[PDB]
RNA sequence: GUUGUCCUCCCGGGCAUCGCCGGGCAGCUACGCCGCAGCCGAUAAGGCCUGAAAGCAUCUAAGGCCGAAGCGGCCCCCGA
């Protein structure tokens, strides 16, 4: 298990990213837009140590490593969060009712879910952007997270629960998260 | 309207503890009429995102998104 004491990790950023520190909250400054986030974990320093972003505490647990490495990731996904956009593509696949999934305002509307004359909707962040192709639908935006939250709340409101789980299917499915969500 | 009886008595009255019966206004009542929301925020159970401990995977270990007739505002009653 894990052979560390110091504990201190170091992040590699490019200079095509810079970053700047302020206290125990670090923003990501980068060709496309910003992010900022906050790091809450007590005892804990993070700065920036030149060209490299270091995250550091003087005693060691195994608690603090985990964090340590958590943060240290979410450094990297804001890296190529503010170089280029991440896409997760989800189609709509259906049992007998023609499914017509179109954004209107800031909420995706799916309508003749079933045949019903109800919504069915589903947030849509500013920071991700959802375009409807045909039926294929596309969710993208600027941060993994933003990106990965979006794309899953379409998911989850059209899901089955309320009748058979193997002959009622109709609903939007996640196609593309990163591989194929998800199976035991 | 009407029985008995009293006033001689038509008229007009007493009493039988409203004499009894018939109608019914005001007023009071139902066996009458009229009125008595939504949404939101924060949460449970739950569904998940990112994501480590365990380079992977994983809804949790931190961060983050929703979500109860229940919880608050909203609402009704009292209140120098």
């Amino acid at each position: 298990m894990p052979v560390d004491a110091w504990i201190r990790e170091e992040v590699e950023i490019p200079e095509g990213v810079e970053v700047t520190v302020e206290g125990y909250k670090v923003k990501v400054k980068g060709p496309k837009g910003e992010l900022e986030r906050e790091f809450f974990w007590p005892g804990i320093q993070i700065f920036t140590e030149d060209g490299n972003v270091v995250i550091y505490k003087d005693f060691p647990r195994r608690k603090d490593v985990a964090i340590a490495r958590t943060f240290a990731a979410h450094i990297r996904n804001m890296i190529k969060g503010v170089t280029e956009g991440f896409t997760y593509k989800l189609k709509v696949v259906y049992s007998h009712f023609p499914i017509s999934v179109k954004v209107q305002g800031d909420e995706v509307i799916i309508e003749n879910f079933l045949g019903e004359k109800a919504p069915r909707k589903a947030k849509i962040l500013p920071g991700v952007t959802v375009k409807v192709r045909g039926q294929e639908i596309i969710v993208e935006g600027i941060d993994k997270e933003a990106v990965g939250q979006t794309a899953a709340n379409i998911e989850q409101a059209t899901r089955i629960t309320k009748w058979d789980r193997r002959i009622f299917q109709d609903g939007i499915y996640i196609v593309e998260k990163a591989g194929k969500p998800i199976t035991f």
